[PDB]
């Protein structure tokens, strides 16, 4: 659902949601950089990591990664098998199958 709408501008993330609408065209970097998440404070990020976390499993398993579009909405599709892979290695620096916060704030911090 529109959670980030609180943190960021629902209208802002919107364009960030339509920017990925394109299959195999999802550019997380562009996304975070769009809403501004990229460069933001590592504090808020942790708060942005919840928006996504729908099961508060503590982490964002590879299965949750593809659910990086269900954070800004409760319906948005899920990154492809590759898209999720890119967004994985793009963040996960250990390639274990999950992306923690320290890692989630990394893909954005860098
Ligand atoms: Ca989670
Ligand atoms: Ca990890």
């Amino acid at each position: 659902s529109m959670a980030f709408a609180s943190v960021l501008k629902d209208a802002e993330v919107t364009a960030a949601l339509d920017g990925c609408k394109a299959a195999g065209s999802f550019d997380h970097k562009k996304f975070f950089k769009a809403c501004g998440l990229s460069g933001k404070s590592t504090d808020e990020v942790k708060k942005a990591f919840a928006i996504i976390d729908q099961d508060k499993s503590g982490f964002i398993e590879e299965e949750e990664l593809k659910l990086f579009l269900q954070n800004f909405k409760a319906g948005a599709r899920a990154l492809s098998d590759a898209e999720t892979k890119a967004f994985l290695k793009a963040g996960d620096s250990d390639g274990d199958g999950k992306i923690g916060i320290d890692e989630f704030a990394a893909m954005i911090k860098g």
